């Protein structure tokens, strides 16, 4: 789907026409769940733009577990910051689910702002404007306990991928009790006693294969 | 003169088409608020860039010296400057405007690539410190900046490298995230350890694996 692709965040502000142009020359990619689509360390030189499906960005723990660093879904980019700034993965993406991607490296990159000087200048814009969110982003989080962190990441992923239910939001998922416990990356005993208590103090209503966030 | 070719936008000579300033120290290049419209590259000496918490109190965001760029924010997302910048010691720069950057754009394309390797790569940094703030704790983000510190302004002395940053252990506090109660134990805790020796303004890392190994 052309919308979904074109509603990457690398396209904000970039005429239909020059996105089109790009969107044409690449073919979709299909990643079963569970599939580790790029790891810590790999050469990285290419962005994702995901069509279907959820996929995990997550770094290495002391303790050998995955942190979840951000979960992506449909429209959204991964890696995209190698297209830029090539070199090592400082990161890991994984599937959650089964997956629909549609990637391009530098090469291609290069090649479309090759005949459009216009589109380097937006670029600069979006992605200046982004390091703006993010900045005061860190800056309101820094600004907070242990707790109230975890809590408004959490939170942030509601607002992501859940539906407004009146006042509420709605996250329908997929997943088994064991797949949840490998995305948070704890132990499934950790997971079910977080939830135990987010639902104890009424920010969470856990029905079975979704999740009602105040 | 090689210091320049350090910079982030140089880090890719054509470079010759390269105005030169000298600030004394406490000087505040810009503040937080004001009109944001040129760029600064710093030659020598050392730059604190902050930003006002809630409350009022200046929060630390990230100190830079020589070959480090500053304000570029206001380039290409024109608009009041997002924090202030303060010259913790004399400081020798140079400067740009936008009217002045996007010229040099036109004639040139190729600095666009070098531009978004600098916004991309600052991007990233900034999304590894949310992670640390959530995933890595106090003591661990201690060693963790005082690795990076050492990184950008270590000199090897003897067995251990001197890392002189002229930071208070508050204002390092700034840069973790985390009270200063909290930073202090760890900062002793790892004195009394042997990994590090306290030296007012500077820091000698004895144990250098020992705080790798305490910041992963
Ligand atoms: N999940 C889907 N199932 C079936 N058809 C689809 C799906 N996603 C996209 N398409 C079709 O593929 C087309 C791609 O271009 P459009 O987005 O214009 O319109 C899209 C639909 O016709």
């Amino acid at each position: 789907m052309d919308e979904i692709l074109a509603r990457a965040g690398i396209f904000q502000g970039v005429e239909p026409s020059a996105i089109a142009a790009l969107t044409k020359q690449l073919q979709p990619v299909d990643f079963p769940r569970g599939h580790t689509v790029f790891a810590e360390g790999e050469p990285g030189d290419r962005l994702y733009i995901i069509i279907s499906g959820k996929v995990k960005i997550g770094r290495r723990a002391p303790d050998g577990r995955e942190n979840l660093l951000t979960i992506m879904g449909p429209s959204d980019m991964f890696g995209e910051l190698s297209i830029f700034d090539p070199g090592p993965r400082t990161s890991s993406a994984t599937t959650i689910t089964e997956v629909r991607a549609v990637s391009m490296d530098r090469d291609a990159l290069r090649s479309w702002i090759a005949d459009r000087p216009e589109i380097s200048e937006q670029l600069l814009r979006v992605l200046a404007r982004r390091l703006r969110r993010t900045n005061n982003n860190l800056a309101d989080l820094i600004f907070t306990d242990v707790p109230g962190r975890v809590a408004k990441q959490l939170l942030q992923l509601a607002q992501r991928f859940g539906t407004q239910e009146g006042g509420a939001l709605r996250v329908t998922h997929d997943l088994t009790q064991e797949e949840i416990a490998q995305l948070v990356g704890a132990s499934r005993e950790t997971v079910n006693k977080a939830l135990a208590d987010f639902a104890h103090r009424g920010w969470i209503r856990l029905e079975g294969k979704s999740v009602l966030i105040s």
